[PDB]
């Protein structure tokens, strides 16, 4: 019934009903006008014929290694490039946020209520004839069918970019501070009221949880010593709630910021690393400031670790999966003369695209042993023995799965992968081609153009019938990968704007915060600005083992 | 004890202890360097010699009624001027926010915890030898003494700027939506988690309260008809929490968004007027959108009313107290090519300076009658007896009291005045001159320069002893007023930045929100862009009585 169900407004113009069967497009500040915001203005037609495709820009970024070697060694040139990639990725994101799962129009409820994941595209209205608006059948194809035919793993397909388990667990650990779905309320709801990098997965979301985790001495986090090694404290000791099956012994019920980090030893490994890092920074800050009390030591350390995180995420993590020869750089100052909002709201689609299930291996290989999922889940005794030591060394060695390309979702987590599809439909996501348009990408004209092959393309065409009906999440895992890349075009071009917004939108990146006294002076500032995944491990893991997000 | 107790860093530089008896100033981006950030750079002294005193600018704005008459009638010129007053006032505010009552250093707790008022200047550390840091005696002068000698009203001093009771009650009504002090936690905390103009004083702070105030038909708020007039619903009907003395009859316990608006008929006057305006906009939207449902009518009306409020506050309210001949303008588009953060955190000092108790008259004059405080408080039967039209007419006529100039706080609210002083101290406010320096004002060299006279100055000198120990709140009420103005220099130069940040920081002012379709189309958009306190009253008060913020 809703006349806006067909999504008739193009180029990010907004649709509004004006009658029971009539609509209007608001073309304000789109660069276009006309009934559907499709006829371009003069300056717009100039930009459109000058803006290179994302695949072209990707090509330039991933080739000419010698040229980028010169550029990377020229500070003013490097900063200039990093500035551009920052600003253009940012303008793609609505900030302050607009829609959520219950509001396909701007409202104060949608803006103010921090319990919602925001939304990059409004939901399809409930009174639309089809799930995607007006196209397709009354029901989307059977999600079991999609899952089994084009997503499930026959045999392991390794990432050609060489991502390892250090990367995969880092991705899970890091993003689980802002992907905290409130399952009581629904998939479109979050428990992460910070909506970004606040390290609540280390420090707890609430003050009460934080204080239970605190030592209240020298700014430090509580911990225990097992075999001369430092590990998180137990549930019995701190009384903080953790999720654990009942058969788990008390001495292994480790207590950390995120309640669910006890379920994967890979998570607990990073939880331990960061706990050691915080207490390390406390020691440094106490050395510099003997006059400081516990509270200032703790807070400043936390601000420093927030900095380290953002540093490591941009210059190691995002650097690795980008495949760029250009050396990405964390430098807040690059935005000081730019128009930029120091705020973020985490989008539901950013949650959805991050369901990187095919990253997981068939078995978790730690030195001699090869563990199954059942052996690996809720099992921290694995962590203890092999250690922080062998865990880093082993996870650095083991290859991870390719995400795009199709048919690489491990069978164990098929329930989780089906859930991703079903919840996307529950939240009334628009089609793949809609999101591609929302992010300045050309819509696919066939399933073959999407997959880059024929077998899976034919399978999808039988299921969905029309390419404009194809859903975002399955397309992300079945999309044609870039040449020897882990990802297709859609994943990168959606993920990068969301990610950099989250990273740079942090208050510590704002001019009033980005100065040495915020971090206890030059020494604390230095810890931020020289952070790396390697130094993170080196300072806190015994023996300083080598590490990387890629297989050696 | 603390080496930063004497506030050694000048020009917004940040002090940090580097030992038990050593400090360091972070002079980053201040334009100054050196130990205390006092020796300027080249561009600094240029600007310093080019930037005129606030009194110079105030003089130019409040003179040449004939020249401004031309400027105002030239759209591009007015826009250009308004842009300048907007950008410059805004840059004075820290955004994202920094300190609060418990944190004299940047911390994630201070940033993320919305229950705090923020603070333009950090508190004086608890271990400092004197209340203001280093200067003065161990004890501030007796607040009762300060109160009775330079604050209490002898005889009513009328505002020479002509502010009426429509102004005073609007000021109390409008600001109580973001000055919602949570006295259970302390004076440094707030219940207004939206930290701005969200109209929670009409719609309720929480969702369940909003729903109790809602009719769930045509987007409208619940109401009742008494005589033949529309009034807010009862507590009995809506079951919402209001604050009433136990002797107030059930048919007079009106239910509104703000729980305390039932205690002052002037507040209930505005609550009624805005309730009518919401339901009126619902009728307009429903006419334009017969296809819309209750929820979208409510949300869109709330967005429009948020717009009307900001429009009126800038072009009528702030316009009136500025005294400017230049016609201020509400136009979000002015900031679209400017660096500006669409966010805001209510500052404690903004709350403090906004306690304009001397605005209150000796009696409340409504047509025939003249009511004392005891008769006026809690007495909505007065509002029913006289009606909205008589209220508006009477309050438009009645002059309000002068705020600066000293000795004009009525004896009834002397308890409130003392709490202002007392709570500023509890919250460890820095001295008046520290706040003047914070806001680019020259520090007062003597009590005589502060007051502009001799008697009060002498009393103040015997009480505080040193001018650099003078407190902010009494200084504001005692400060020498501008010629025929309601305020002195400090009130205006502190108040304008906080105010315009709150007004323009609102998300509806952002380019993503500021378009017709946000407000249900061109018709809804016109309601915002043509709003005035006059039109508000004319549309919603029987007979369309004349109104203004100044005595006719
Ligand atoms: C944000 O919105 C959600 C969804 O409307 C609110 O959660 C509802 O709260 C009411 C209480 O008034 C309950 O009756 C509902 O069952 C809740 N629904 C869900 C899905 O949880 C939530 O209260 C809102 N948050 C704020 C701060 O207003
Ligand atoms: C914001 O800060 C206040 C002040 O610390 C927090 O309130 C305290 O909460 C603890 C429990 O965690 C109580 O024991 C204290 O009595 C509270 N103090 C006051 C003054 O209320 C509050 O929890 C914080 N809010 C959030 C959302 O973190
Ligand atoms: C040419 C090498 C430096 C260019 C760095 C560009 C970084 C990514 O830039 C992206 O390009 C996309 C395609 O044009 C656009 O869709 C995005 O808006 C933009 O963020
Ligand atoms: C000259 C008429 C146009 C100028 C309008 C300026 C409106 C108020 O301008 C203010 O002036 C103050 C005094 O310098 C400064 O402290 C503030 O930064 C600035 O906003
Ligand atoms: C109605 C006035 C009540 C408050 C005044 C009580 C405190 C007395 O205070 C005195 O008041 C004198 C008369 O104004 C002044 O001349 C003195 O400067 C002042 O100290
Ligand atoms: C606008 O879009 C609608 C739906 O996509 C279509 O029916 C209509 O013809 C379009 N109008 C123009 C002028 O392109
Ligand atoms: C947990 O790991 C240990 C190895 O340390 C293994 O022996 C044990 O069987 C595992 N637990 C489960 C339930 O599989
Ligand atoms: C810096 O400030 C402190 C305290 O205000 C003062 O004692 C000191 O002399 C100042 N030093 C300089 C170089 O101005
Ligand atoms: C309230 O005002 C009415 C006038 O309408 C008056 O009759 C009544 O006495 C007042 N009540 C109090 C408690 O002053």
């Amino acid at each position: 019934a809703n006349p806006c169900c067909s999504n008739p407004c193009q180029n990010r113009g907004e649709c509004m009903s004006t009658g029971f069967d009539q609509y209007k497009c608001d073309c304000t500040r789109t660069g276009f006008y006309g009934e559907n915001c499709t006829t371009p203005e003069f300056l717009t037609r100039i930009k459109l014929l000058l803006k290179p495709t994302p695949n072209t820009v990707w090509y330039i970024l991933t080739h000419f290694k010698g040229v980028w070697n010169i550029v990377n060694n020229i500070p003013f040139l490097r900063s200039l490039i990093m500035k551009y990639v920052l600003t253009s990725r940012s303008y793609l994101i609505d900030s302050p946020p607009t829609y959520n799962v219950h509001y396909g129009y701007k409202s104060w409820e949608a803006f103010s209520n921090l319990s919602y994941y925001t939304r990059a595209l409004p939901p399809v209205a409930d009174d639309c004839p089809t799930p995607m608006g007006v196209k397709g059948n009354k029901e989307l194809p059977d999600s079991k069918e999609v899952l089994e035919k084009v997503l499930l793993r026959r045999e392991f397909i390794p990432d050609p970019q060489g991502s390892n388990m250090m990367f995969a667990f880092f991705a899970q650990h890091f993003t689980h501070q802002f992907f905290k779905t409130d399952h009581k309320r629904g998939p479109g709801f979050t428990r992460g009221l910070g909506h970004g990098v606040d390290l609540n997965h280390i420090y707890g979301e609430t003050l009460d949880r934080q204080h239970k985790l605190r030592l209240f001495k020298d700014g430090k986090l509580k911990y225990q010593v097992i075999g001369g090694e430092v590990y998180p404290p137990t549930v019995k000791d701190t009384q903080v709630e953790m999720i654990y099956p009942p058969h788990i012994p008390e001495n292994l019920q480790f207590a950390v910021g995120q309640e669910v980090f006890g379920l994967v030893p890979g998570l607990m490994m990073y939880a331990t690393i960061w706990l050691r890092e915080h207490n390390r920074v406390c020691d440094i800050l106490k050395q510099e400031h003997p006059e400081w009390g516990d509270e200032q030591l703790f807070q400043t350390s936390r601000l420093i670790l927030i900095g380290e995180t953002i540093k490591i995420v941009i210059e190691d993590y995002v650097q690795h999966l980008s495949g760029y020869h250009f050396k990405l750089k964390f430098d807040p100052e690059l935005l000081f003369n730019q128009q930029f909002q120091y705020q973020n709201r985490i989008a539901s689609e950013f949650n959805t695209l991050y369901h990187w299930h095919p990253l997981l291996p068939d078995t978790f290989n730690i030195e001699d042993q090869e563990y199954s999922f059942k052996q690996f889940l809720y099992n921290n005794s694995i962590l203890l023995e092999h250690g922080l030591t062998q865990f880093v060394e082993s996870f650095t060695r083991q290859i991870a799965g390719r995400v795009a390309g199709g048919r690489n979702v491990p069978i164990a987590v098929q329930a989780v992968a089906k859930a991703s599809i079903d919840q996307s439909r529950e939240m009334k996501y628009q089609s793949l081609n809609e999101y591609r348009k929302r992010f300045s990408l050309k819509p696919y004209t066939s399933f073959e153009e999407l997959t880059g092959e024929k077998e899976m393309a034919a399978e999808l065409k039988a299921l969905y019938s029309d390419i404009d009906v194809m859903e975002l999440y399955p397309a992300l895992l079945v999309e044609k990968p870039r040449p020897d890349a882990i990802f297709g075009e859609t994943m990168v071009e959606l993920g990068a704007p969301f990610s950099l917004k989250g990273l740079m939108g942090n208050p510590i990146c704002s001019p009033q915060y980005w100065k040495p006294s915020t971090f206890g002076g030059e020494v604390g500032f230095k810890i931020i600005n020289t952070a790396s995944i390697q130094s993170l491990i080196c300072n806190n893991v015994k023996g300083c083992p080598f590490t990387s997000f890629n297989v050696q």
